[PDB]
């Protein structure tokens, strides 16, 4: 109506090369003015401050023939200024408003700076964590993983699907990596993913669906190949699903030269391969010069028509309507604004907050019969470990706005707020890892810890005379920020040899040690569960983490995160996932080691920690089950309800969760999904009923036809504290 | 032809439909089956073993049953009767298809002259998982290179002209398996979950079951995993569009042991539900589950399975039973005097010594401190230890799947070197160190008969003790690795290494300073950086059969040169699986000497070499080629020939390898692709030609739409002594 009729004037003064720059989305690297007043850029990325943004902006408006204003992006993948945990550790509060919350300070922060466009939420399931990037996304699990992507593009872009990017602190979202590019294989970033189609969809897919529901404004192509075909250059990824089946109405970006790299990946030249991409669905392209380089001679040959390139200019020029452009270039171009929004007390207030509650307690054994956790505010703690006494480490990877040396360090932020209650001392005690040439391009992008020559023992032993002075150790260990994220595999996920070593001697001390972990992925720590007291897993946690921390250890927040990812006893069980499915002979339970079932000569089946384990410094008890009707017919749906108690001495919250198992299929099942989840705040002392409603599309899954259906049958309907702790009942359709 | 049918056609309209019922039958042994039998209820029975208890039992089946349909006896004989050759996996790196044909048919003999008509083998999964087990029993990770072998073992079995098989009385029926994808079992775990693209299934693992198929093979045996979500056994996409309507295959399908009732713990229903499914698609025989008479004919009476069904799966059955010769002569292989003649004679196990002495691989023969000469060969003088729990056990020497072998028979390698070596070197041993430091894995390891004994001893004392014997003896052969029962069936490893103990027996082996001969025992690709680096001679003896300690001492020595090649990639590490030569480029791929380069396709820790590549094994000599002459520069055919000129001084086989890399696809490519090999022997300073014809149909892939297909366009023909070091010239179709 009033959208349609604006750009169809629009559209009518556009020549073909000014609709095919709309498709180009170069960086901003004088240079690129020139290509703003021949009318050759569609956005830009990576340019930052809300003054250079304003004036490049100035440019496409008063300096192209056209007046089309620029779309300006950027990765704010969790914060801008004000850092929240990695996205891996934020999906283990399993709290879907503060990850809203999170999303809309992001949003609000990044929008008074200039940008309108953010390449996020990250929502691949990833079941393999030597992939590094497994920090930016949500977990192995498909519900969860759409609840998140769900909450992200509404924080971002506004709550109500008819009334997003109306205010200039809402930007345009981008889902990435559409898709599969969590199955990379053997875990290295880039590799080839193959999987059938009912694996896709009943596992893989729904994340990316739930952003395009939840009216995520773009998508990203992925730099995987599917089928054989590189996502950018794949039809049926591009146009039937992400079209044809599920309705998305934005437009496509390529993710960073994902055109030209088509190339290496062995299906044509650049010509070739620029047309399929645009013929696929893909509407905007990144740095690569594909479209603007080629797009118009395919047109001159016959392989591209116009009606293709004029539905890519459309969807460029219709995402700058939606997001006010064409009413107002400078709706984001605020001068005013950075002081008022950006690294606020507020915004910061809840980045702590939400940093505090996604951590993950892993262990709290003795180290007096005490739990080691949460610590007694007074004597002498010790923050020992490469990770105590270091600022740009503290962010997480992929922060690329953040001030990396302004953010407290672990030992720094910890001393700062038990001033007068706590003696906070310090010691390095290791290097990162024993190959300095490791440790070096794990601490790139201003992570560096800045590597002395001390021998090993030198700092070993500085580390055993500070211990001796202090009551508590609070083992500061793990990775660098960067030994996560973008091209950042491992094929060994242990704490590295050096940290190890300097933990055993820690913990020869005799003194309380409380393991704080700070990693991007699933590490194996069956050796650190079975010698270590306490065990909590910080993840990232943005740019307060020192604050939570000190939260958290010294009891001010009981810890309430449980894992959204598997954490295998080792490399050689990778994948290892919660939702599987039973095979023909598995090992029932307790029966390791067995002769001719589905198990290993020399580890068990089950993971150290299973998705959704998390301890809480109080219990929580819950009872049998209560539903509303055996059968489904009965009313529709029925209802699941269980009563928890908290029963300790802490005041503490706990993540419900809802598991289904569908015994029989026409195709195997998985022996649980996550269908619901429910976190809950409970007083030591009080209970609360939790309920879900069961509905049959609660219960429906890609049958082999590829048919979303729900079969007649039994289920199991499955309540508790993680996927290997549940009460059962059983329903039928 | 018509013969067979008007025969089956008079016997079958004889039959009740539980007699029909019956001949699809298939229990083990054990009135052993007799009250079976005699009801006609029992179409065949496996793993009885005996000639004369065959021929009782069959007796049975002529004389005591209505109409004396005969039974076919099937047996596991996969790399051997009694005279065993090595494990498949080392027998595949031979690369000798001529030799590979005979050592089944010294198998077929065997197992024919014992009574034996059916042998369960091939096994053609392919497999790039060197986690599961059961690649001991297969050809590596390349579909070429498994279909040929394939091929040479359904020929050995059965015999060589396709039109003219089974005729004779030392011919056997071959069964291929396990169809299909049995190797990508999730995380290399036995009977997990498979998943994977329909054009992955064609491009890369499902050749080999057609080019058994091709070969004449009379049946084809159902995997246990389960694909695209529906176990194999119910997959009628599987067994009756690709294996009949697309392959054409004649034969019949049999399960694996209780394949039809594990699909109930697969979850797709009770066992009359999967007992119909599974006719349905294509299974004509039910091994051990009884499925079929438990439940078919009451499918029938509902309506649920056609008589038209059952009587095709009948027909086979019979067919199978009638191109045996069986009702012609019922006794066809039961010749009491047969068993003396045929089995483990000399002629048989000379054979088994010379493929074995030529699959063994050399992966490592470097000089070391003042030696003018390598270690390898060694010189038949002075005294030569040998050391290592590998070293005197004669139970494990067969290796795994030797079902019939005679454990007790067979010489260990300390025995066989000392009587083949009397009067030129002084052999002696020592124990060193148990196979693993937990006693309950070495127990589990060493199952089915193949203990080593494990004492009271401390590990010490052991290591004292071989460190004594070590400093009397010139050169120490540690004679390290896997018992035979660490691979094969349900015998998956998390950690693909040295074994703890045998490790530190190995490093103090080496300090003694004199030469050390890692004389490697194993049934898959292990990780042996460390090995690489700091043992001087790496021999890999796989498992070499019932005369491996004769053909360990023909190599070491020098008698035999070593002319085995990898046909399955050894990564550095578990954290790379799955590591294979034929993989995609990507989009950023790591060029050659660039790790570690930040946002390409690599790892942190590790560069994405293997340790060894496919198609890897070095000699005693030195080849050397020419560069590659072709008849014509574009595509009849093209010829590709190069000149191989022994340049060392001994006499040696070689085995050439061809490559070919489509440059582009309408999907991606391999970077390149085993196209054709030949195994030359040249005298010292001799040369000769190797040659290889490059037609269309060699160039032919599945593209996206799943035709069959070769693309205009440019290739690089390859020809080499491994897959990494080649000499590249140009075609073009
Ligand atoms: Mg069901
Ligand atoms: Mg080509």
């Amino acid at each position: 109506q009033d959208m349609d009729r604006f750009i169809d004037a629009l559209m009518k003064k556009m020549t073909v090369e000014e609709k095919i720059g709309q498709l180009n989305l170069p960086v901003s690297g004088s240079d690129v003015a020139k290509k703003i007043e021949q009318g050759l850029v569609g956005g830009l990325l990576n340019l930052k401050g809300v003054e250079k943004i304003r004036d490049v902006q100035k440019l496409a408006i008063e300096k192209s023939r056209l007046g089309i204003p620029l779309i300006f992006g950027m990765d704010v993948v969790h914060g801008y200024e004000t850092i929240f945990p990695i996205p891996l550790g934020l999906s283990c509060s399993w709290d879907m408003e503060a990850i809203r919350k999170s999303a809309r300070v992001a949003a609000i922060e990044a929008s008074a700076d200039g940008i309108s466009w953010t390449f996020s939420p990250m929502v691949d399931i990833s079941r393999d964590p030597r992939w590094g990037r497994v920090s930016e996304g949500n977990g192995e699990d498909p519900f969860l993983g759409g609840a998140i992507a769900k909450a992200m593009v509404s924080g971002y872009q506004g709550i109500d699907l008819n009334n997003q990017l109306k205010r200039n602190d809402e930007i345009m979202a981008c889902v990435k990596h559409f898709a599969l590019y969590g199955a990379g294989e053997a875990g290295r970033d880039y590799n080839t993913v193959d999987m059938s189609r009912n694996r896709m969809f009943n596992e893989y897919m729904y994340p990316y669906q739930a952003a395009v529901d939840a009216g995520v404004g773009s998508v990203m192509a992925s730099f995987n190949e599917i089928d054989g075909i590189p996502a950018t250059a794949n039809k049926w990824l591009m146009t039937d699903v992400l079209r044809k089946q599920w309705g998305f109405d934005g437009f496509v970006v390529t993710d960073f030269t994902g055109i030209s790299e088509m190339i290496a990946h062995g299906i044509g030249d650049l010509q070739t391969v620029s047309a399929r991409a645009l013929n696929a669905g893909v509407d905007m392209d990144m740095v690569s010069e594909g479209f603007t380089g080629t797009i118009k001679k395919s047109i001159d040959e016959g392989k591209i028509s116009m009606e293709t390139l004029d539905k890519a200019c459309r969807r460029i020029l219709e995402a700058k309507y939606k997001l006010g452009l064409f009413d107002n270039p400078y709706k984001y171009c605020d001068l005013k604004r950075p002081k008022r929004d950006i690294f606020t007390k507020e915004h910061r207030d809840a980045a702590r907050k939400i940093a505090g509650e996604s951590f993950v307690l892993l262990k709290n054994d003795k180290s007096s019969a005490n739990p080691t956790l949460p610590l007694k505010k007074e004597g002498t703690v010790a923050v020992i470990g490469p990770l105590a006494n270091t600022r740009s480490n503290m962010p997480g990877t992929w922060s690329v706005a953040a001030r990396l040396n302004d953010y407290p360090s672990v030992y720094e932020g910890l001393k700062e707020m038990m001033k007068g209650k706590v003696n906070i001392t310090y010691a390095k005690g290791s290097n990162l890892i024993s190959d300095a040439a490791y440790e070096e391009r794990a601490t790139m992008f201003g992570r560096s810890l800045n590597r002395d020559n001390r021998t090993d023992k030198e700092m070993l032993d500085e580390a055993l005379k500070v211990a001796a002075n202090a009551d508590v150790i609070i083992a500061a260990l793990g990775e660098s920020s960067e030994m996560s994220g973008e091209s950042s595999s491992r094929t060994n996920l242990a704490l590295p040899d050096v940290q190890r070593t300097l933990l055993e001697a820690l913990l020869k001390t005799g003194k309380p040690v409380v393991l704080t972990l700070f990693t991007g992925r699933p590490l194996t720590l069956t050796w650190e569960q079975e010698h270590v007291p306490a065990i909590l897993n910080v993840w990232f946690g943005g740019s307060e983490a020192a604050y939570a921390i000190g939260d958290v250890l010294f009891g001010d927040v009981n810890p309430s995160g449980k894992l959204t990812m598997t954490f295998p006893k080792n490399v050689g069980q990778i994948p290892l996932f919660y939702n599987h499915k039973n095979t023909g002979r598995p090992l029932l339970e307790g029966k390791w080691f067995e002769k001719f079932r589905s198990n290993y000569l020399d580890v068990d089946n089950d993971p150290l920690y299973p998705f959704g384990y998390g301890l809480s410094y109080t219990n929580f008890q819950y009872s049998d089950i209560t539903l509303s009707a055996p059968t489904m017919g009965q009313d529709g749906s029925v209802t699941a309800m269980v009563t928890v108690t908290n029963t300790g001495k802490y005041d503490g919250a706990e993540v419900v969760q809802l598991y289904i198992r569908d015994l029989v299929g026409s195709i195997t099942r998985p022996v649980k999904e996550l269908k619901g989840f429910d976190k809950i705040f409970l007083k030591a002392g009080e209970s609360k009923t939790v309920s879900f409603k069961i509905t049959p599309e609660l219960l429906r899954f890609y049958d082999y036809e590829l048919n979303y259906v729900a079969e007649p049958g039994d289920f199991d309907i499955m309540i508790g504290g993680n996927s290997q702790s549940v009460k059962t009942t059983h329903l039928s359709l």
